[PDB]
Parts: C-alpha cells; structure tokens; sequence
C-alpha cells in the first residue's frame, strides 16, 4: 500500500446523493482492497477553481489531523486536479503526489460554446439544440429526471478562465502544448492520465448500453481538437509526467460511468489500481 493516502477528487458535491452512487465509481472499494486507505472529496461544482481549492485545503487539513499522515496521494477528475493544483501550489509540504485523469488543464471548448450559446453569440440554432440535448442526456441518465443550469458548472472550465488559473498556478504545465510537464515541482509529484473518443460507435461493446456515450460523441464533433473526450481536448488534460492518455474513452468512461458501462471491454478499474501502485514503487 501507498505510504501517503490516496484523495479521490471531483466537483459536483452532491453527486453521490442525488445519483445514488460515487462519482469514482467502483474506484474507492477496489483501491481498499489492495490495503490502500482512500477518501474522496466531492467539491462544490457551482464556483470558481479557486473556492473548490480552498475547500479541498479544508478537507486535507481536517484529513490529515485525522490520519497522522504527513501528506496526500490526489488523484483527481475534470475540475478535480485544478483543485488539487491549488492545494499543491499553496501547501506543498501536505502534498505527496497530483495525479490528473481527463482534467481540465488547459480549459473546455464545449465550455467555451456554451459561454457562446449563453451569450447569443452567432451561434447557428441547429448548433444550439444538438449541445443541449446532448448535455440534457447526459444530465437525465444520472439524475433520472425526464427533462441547463449547467452552465453553473462550466463557467468556471473555459479556456479564458482556466488560461488565469494557469497563470497563477502555473506547477507542472507542459512547456509546449500537449507536451509533458516537470514530474517534480516544489517536492510535489505531477502525473497524467488521458483518453479520447476513437472508433465507430458500432463496436463499443458495453457503452451501446449508456446513453451517454452517444451524447458525448456529438459534443465531440464540435471541437477544434480532433482529439477528445466529448467535454475535453487531449492536449488539455496534460499535467506532470504522461502514463497513457490514448484510452478509447469518453470524459465519464474513465470514472467508471455510468454505473460500469465503458468502452471495449477495457477495465477502468485496473488502470486506478495499477497506478496506487506505481505511486507504492516511487515511495509515495
Ligand atoms: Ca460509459
């Protein structure tokens, strides 16, 4: 096992409540048996990066005092390593390792558009409704419900605002764009990790049964980066040092979601547990 714990990250604090099941899912019971203790914080989606680091620092501080560690393995998601980035930049001292999977590094163009489409600005309407609906899927399979405030959410994940997070927050960011950044800055290991939509939709095995999936391939079909995972760009998810970002996976198939039903066969699970020990073999 890990010497530090590990700190399963993502927004949307009430996820867990209002889906009926973790974000991570399945990730935090397969990590426990393999001897790693793990917790998960689930920060608030609806504000900037910043306010979810503050809250996160809080969760770490109160983390810590609890376990007697000295520092915290983070493993984070979409708005998750930015918070994480926070932490770390701020309290390097507390931090033992970032890993990013699918973060939103270098900001969203799904973001972006929808900014646009909030915005009135030009969008052609026939744009408008393939996005909402797509997102308006995506939103119904989880919280059941048959019907945008999400906007709430993304404000904070395009590029113009994460291009000033980055700014003050610069730690571990590839020189050159979709390169590899610094694997130790300030003490504080930098890992990544990646996917991108690939292959036609016919031979998805086990995501034909997500409605997700093919909502999260029409949002990928409005990047200017080919390569994405329906809400992010791959070049966008780099932080530290690269394991592997050429998954065949959507932004959700690499939680898990929905509810264990992912691209190929591929097992998602393992690539978590893999990881928490390779983070073991480096002394962390
Ligand atoms: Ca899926």
């Amino acid at each position: 096992s890990t010497k530090y714990p590990i700190v399963l990250v993502h927004g949307l604090a009430g996820f867990n409540e209002i889906v009926g099941f973790p974000y991570f899912y399945g990730i935090a019971d397969a990590l426990r048996q393999d001897g790693h203790q793990v917790f998960t914080a689930s920060l608030s989606a609806f504000n900037s990066n910043e306010v979810r680091g503050k809250q996160l620092w809080q969760f770490v501080q109160t983390l810590l005092q609890e376990t007697q560690a000295k520092k915290v393995n983070f493993i984070g998601h979409s708005q998750g390593p930015l918070a994480c980035r926070y932490v770390a930049a701020n309290y390097p001292d507390s931090v033992a390792s970032v890993t990013s999977i699918n973060g939103v590094n270098h900001g969203s163009e799904i973001a972006d558009l929808y900014r646009r489409i909030m915005r009135k600005d030009s969008i052609p309407e026939y744009i408008v409704e393939k996005v909402l609906n797509a997102f308006g899927t995506i939103i119904s399979t989880f919280s059941g419900h048959r019907g945008q405030d999400a906007i709430a959410a993304l404000e904070s994940l395009t590029t113009e605002q994460v291009t000033e997070f980055n700014n003050k927050y610069p730690q571990a960011l590839p020189k050159t764009p979709g390169g590899e950044g610094d694997e130790i800055v300030n003490g504080v290991h930098y890992y990544c990790f990646g996917s991108y939509i690939q292959g036609l939709i016919a031979g998805e095995k086990g995501n034909l049964l997500d409605p997700t999936h093919a909502a999260m391939r029409v949002l990928n079909t409005f990047f200017t980066e080919k390569q994405n995972d329906g809400l992010v760009g791959r070049s966008s998810m780099r932080l530290g040092k690269l394991i592997k970002d050429d998954y065949a996976q959507d932004h959700i198939d690499m939680v898990n979601q929905v509810a264990g039903l992912v691209g190929y066969n591929e097992d998602i699970v393992a690539i978590y547990t893999q990881h928490a020990k390779y983070l073991a073999s480096k002394q962390l």
